[PDB]
């Protein structure tokens, strides 16, 4: 019609879905054309896991150039900083929203045309009998007019992103039932809603696009009966019920795991793996215990006595941990008045840019796996510098971002994303050991670890990019330390980070030599004994972290911690399966 | 009359001991089996020692023992025929005493069981089977020299017999003439702080005897012992064998309570003197190579072991001077060192157990003739010269034993590497030389298997026994890992005192393995170390 060019200010909640079978790109191709849906869609103010998936049955630096010469978007971007999101809160609970500009069909009708489509692409497939998929859901607040506008612009970013390659679906367009039949759009009518919402600088891209776009069905025919869907949508909207769904997400969802389990005997989550991010890399959950080595510089520098930053001793310590074993490195340091009166000082910024910048132009002077850089800061104008020098890749915020919420703002740039660790502590070191009551040791953790990842969600931080750190020994007695690693399982669904290592609660452990501990200065004999013991009580606690599947720990020691766990890999590492029982078989036979 | 006749004969008895009371039940099993070998016959076989639910005299006891009038010999056997016999239901010859027919047992025993189950309405038992060939002709003459025992003993040890042969047997109202005692005592006996006044107390001891007992299939305890040692074995008076009645006796009581009857019921090993539970702790045996050296730095290096928290003190001379020379002054300043640190007399608990990693009979000999050692690992499991098994008993005390597999020497071990079905070959070894002592009359509960890492095994072969350590859930279970080659065979390559550390830590991760797989012990050069691991995942566990 007109009313699809009518530019009445609305505001539309779009769930999408994005999908990829380019395995060594999928991060890229995948956080590629999320930015594409923040610069021309709207906000993204959630997002699922990302996932490789199994079906029921490139030269990239073209992407990297594609980035800079981009059309501007004729709306505003806009990174400020939101606790709520008043229209996504009523699409969750299906408040009264405007009818649909596009017309609607009914229940019923829907049900039965998209069971067309369903049974004719199943008939097709049986004759096609003459591969991975990579997977991810968004919500968006979006200021596109209706769903075949958007599904427009989402085949022009498609086309963009080619030099299926990236495939963007609509599952949901506010409470809409819509299924249109047959669809032909001549060039004129695709450029004005493209012009209605960029400033088009090209001529290449539209002609493609008109026999591209044959119906548009919202839901997604697909919604219901492609189990990588439900599984994304349980991440973000459990609890949502659309009309022509029978129940909410999550029941849809479990009782498609049940069944695959009761009438087909098979396990659907065994072969569709939930993937979070480091860097630039998949990595699979649960799957690798990662190995975090520690980098105070403070203590680096300053605990022998000294009063000087020896960065040169900071960076080789740093090459020592990557030839250790190290997958990353956490790097931190205070700002520290090193004399007796406290008043001169070196800066938080001093102590970690310089030696970060030195490890930078070191590794760079050695072309003849880098490792991932964490950084341990609460400070936004420190992490700025890190990130605009590219001397950083994670943010570890022992406050979970509440010192200074603007930093998460720095994990997003046009063509960039950061991943971030969020810890729970209570207070600072000197209050911490006091603030020990909780009325739910456990959940209380957990409940606030969860609000804090809903709050970077709504802000468009990717899901995957997002770890758990339940900050040992930071307001906990010795015993909750432990009861916390108890019930390490409570993070099976998560990306989980800890840090035990040289903590107090590991010598709580204890009752009544080749040194682990280099010291720094001379220690008693007792000292020494009490050293040793912590590291070896640690490396206790690494391999129960190996069994539990935690995915990151964060070290002292890396050639011991690295030690243990190539051991309980080996051992883990069974070529048959069945040997076990064959074997025996075999015994009691002969 | 029949009952004194001259004639040798040689029969199989079956027994049950049991006690009541856990902080001697050892000594006071242990003490009966001494008893047993001394009075009845040759032990032939044991079960393990069990916890179920439903002192300074017997040392002096054992000094002043009337003689048996029957030898001792001790020489090792290969095999009992009379035993294969009895497990077979072979021919024997007739009972001198009179049989009863199934029918009639099945109703006496059936009377003596209700009679019983009245007397409720009108809490820890520590048991243990064992297999006699006994001199003793018939079950009756059998029960009066079981009396004696428990007198010269004495509630605190009971003593059944559970079968002869394969008869059935049950009489009432046995009545026992003073003077008959006394000449059923004097046939088996030389005899001689008890006079005459130990034979009034059995005159109304003995009132009837069942064989076999009337609660033979009727106690969990008593089933779970005779699995142990005849599981394939069906009396004429049982349904089916051992083994089924015990498997079927599990499933009535899981189907018929939700009680899974292994949660009360321990199987138990011994090291030295006390009881150890099985899979309930990781032990850790610290090891003293002495080929270090000086026996002064060697005794302090053991005492430093012992405050870093090693339950076992594994030592050996052997990988110019003597095996002999390097390990017994040790042992021998060790002991005198023990002795004088009695300035606190209440660490009496706190003497580590000592183990001796010999296959040298002379060593052992000296050790044991000084009491200088508390267990031999043998890491020939005994073959190199299994003359040495007859060390492993005296009159009044049993040896525990730690059985090893390898192959070879140190010299051709690595080539020794070829098996059909490694675990289960090791296995099956292993379980040869258990029964191989267990018919020589090693108690089974003192004995502990090792696997032998690194022995006649390519890295990839220790790695897979590890793996597949799950097949010794039932046995007492010791391993050596520590400092060997194939912990460093899994460390991933990215200058020696770096190689050393790893494989320490590497360890440390076996350490961790094995206390996850319930490993009874672990054998390691770094004790502290190890107990810092093994406190920490402990203290994780405890809730
Ligand atoms: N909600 C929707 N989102 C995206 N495409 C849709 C939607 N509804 C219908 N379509 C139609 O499906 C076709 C898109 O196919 P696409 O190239 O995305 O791969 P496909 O897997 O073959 O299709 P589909 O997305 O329907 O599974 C187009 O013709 C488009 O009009
Ligand atoms: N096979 C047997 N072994 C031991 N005692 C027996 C046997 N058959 C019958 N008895 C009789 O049972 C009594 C054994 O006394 P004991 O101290 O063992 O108490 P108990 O355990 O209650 O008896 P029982 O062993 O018969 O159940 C004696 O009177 C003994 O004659
Ligand atoms: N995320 C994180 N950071 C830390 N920084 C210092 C000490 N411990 C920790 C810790 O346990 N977790
Ligand atoms: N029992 C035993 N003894 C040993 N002696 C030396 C080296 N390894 C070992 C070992 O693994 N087990
Ligand atoms: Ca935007
Ligand atoms: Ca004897
Ligand atoms: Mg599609
Ligand atoms: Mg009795």
């Amino acid at each position: 019609q007109e009313l699809i060019l009518s530019e009445e200010n609305k505001t539309n909640i779009a769930v999408l879905n994005l999908g990829t079978n380019d395995r060594r790109n999928a991060v890229l191709i995948l956080e590629t054309a999320l930015h594409l849906v923040e610069k021309y869609l709207g906000k993204i103010i959630n997002t699922s896991y990302l996932y490789e998936t199994v079906p029921e049955y490139y030269d990239v630096n073209y992407i990297n150039e594609l980035m800079q010469n981009l059309e501007e978007s004729k709306y505003e971007e806009n990174k400020e900083l939101i606790d709520k999101c008043e229209e996504y809160e009523t699409f969750l609970k299906n408040g009264k929203v405007d009818n649909s500009i596009l017309k609607e069909v009914n229940v019923e009708n829907y049900l039965l045309e998209c069971n067309n489509i369903i049974v004719k692409n199943d008939e097709i497939m049986k004759n096609n009998l003459s591969s991975y998929f990579y997977n991810l859901t968004v919500v968006v607040k979006t200021f596109v007019n209706d769903p075949l506008s958007m599904l427009v612009v989402i085949k022009y970013i498609e086309e963009l992103m080619k030099r299926r390659i990236i495939d963007i679906d609509i599952l949901f367009f506010n409470d809409f039932t819509i299924f249109m039949k047959n669809i032909k759009l001549e060039k004129n009518m695709i450029y004005k809603i493209l012009s209605k919402y960029i400033h088009l600088e090209p001529q290449e891209i539209i002609n493609n696009m008109v026999d591209n776009i044959e119906f548009l069905s919202i839901p997604h025919v697909y919604t219901t009966h492609r189990y990588s869907i439900l599984l994304c949508l349980n991440d973000m909207i459990p609890e949502y019920k659309h009309n022509v769904l029978n129940n909410t997400i999550r029941c849809l969802y479990n009782k498609y795991v049940s069944r695959m389990k009761e009438q087909y005997n098979i396990n659907i989550k065994e072969n569709n793996k939930r993937i979070y991010v480091l860097k630039d890399r998949i990595s699979y959950l649960k799957e690798k215990t990662n190995i975090v080595g520690i980098l105070n510089v403070n203590y680096d520098s300053f605990s022998d006595g000294g009063i000087f930053v020896e960065p040169k001793r900071a960076v080789q310590r740093m090459f020592e941990m990557i030839n250790e074993g190290a997958s990353v490195i956490d790097i931190g340091g205070e700002s520290f008045g090193p004399f007796v009166i406290p008043n001169p000082k070196i800066s938080e910024r001093d102590l970690v840019v310089p030696v970060l910048q030195l490890f930078q132009k070191e590794w760079n002077d050695i072309k003849n796996a880098k490792p991932i850089i964490s950084i341990d800061t609460i400070n936004y104008n420190v992490f700025k510098e890190c990130v605009d020098n590219d001397l950083v890749d994670i943010l570890n915020d022992i406050s979970a971002c509440t010192n200074n919420p603007e930093i998460i703002k720095l994990l997003k740039k046009k063509n960039k994303f950061y991943s971030v660790v969020l810890m729970h502590k209570r207070g600072n070191p000197h209050t911490m050991d006091k603030l020990t009551n909780y009325d739910n040791l456990v959940y209380d953790i957990k409940n606030y670890l969860e609000q804090r990842l809903n709050f970077l969600v709504l802000n468009g931080i990717p899901r995957y990019r997002i770890l758990f750190d339940i900050g040992l020994g930071f307001a906990k007695k010795h015993d909750q330390s432990i009861k916390l690693l108890q019930n390490i399982h409570v993070y099976d669904e998560y990306p989980l980070f800890i840090g035990y290592s040289r903590k107090r609660f590991i010598s709580h452990c204890m009752n009544d030599h080749n040194w682990m501990f280099q010291m720094n200065y001379m220690r008693k004999d007792k000292d020494q004994l009490l050293y040793q013991k912590n590291i070896c009580g640690g490396l206790a606690i690494a391999s129960y972290s190996y069994y539990k599947k935690v995915d990151l720990i964060r070290v002292h020691d890396v050639l011991e911690t690295k030690s243990v766990l190539d051991v309980l890999t080996k051992i883990d590492q069974v070529k048959d399966p069945n040997s076990s029982s064959v074997d025996k078989l075999a015994a009691a036979l002969e």
